[PDB]
């Protein structure tokens, strides 16, 4: 695992139309749709937010947000990821 702060910028660059920086929050129904809109159904979009959401706010803060796209992009452009998030038994 590894991020670029060249990559990191082109994210909000776009982003920023929401996320302007580590200040700011997006509602699950945001980024279903904004990633949605890339390609990946939100079927897969789900798992996404989970791992990016370590919080599960529902709200996914401009690092949410760092790691969700990243991540994505792996998704689209890497390896199978594994999946900690238990169906119905998260560990709390
Ligand atoms: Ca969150």
């Amino acid at each position: 695992w590894k991020i670029t702060d060249e990559q990191r910028q082109y994210y909000v660059n776009q982003f920023k139309t929401i996320q302007p920086d580590l200040n700011g929050f997006i509602p699950g129904s945001a980024a279903k749709e904004f990633f949605t809109k890339s390609k990946l159904p939100i079927l897969e979009l789900s798992h996404i937010w989970e791992l990016s959401d370590f919080d599960k706010d529902g709200a996914l803060t401009l690092d949410e947000f760092c790691a969700a796209f990243h991540l994505v992009v792996a998704r689209k452009n890497g390896y199978d990821l594994p999946e900690k998030l238990p169906e119905s038994l998260m560990p709390k």
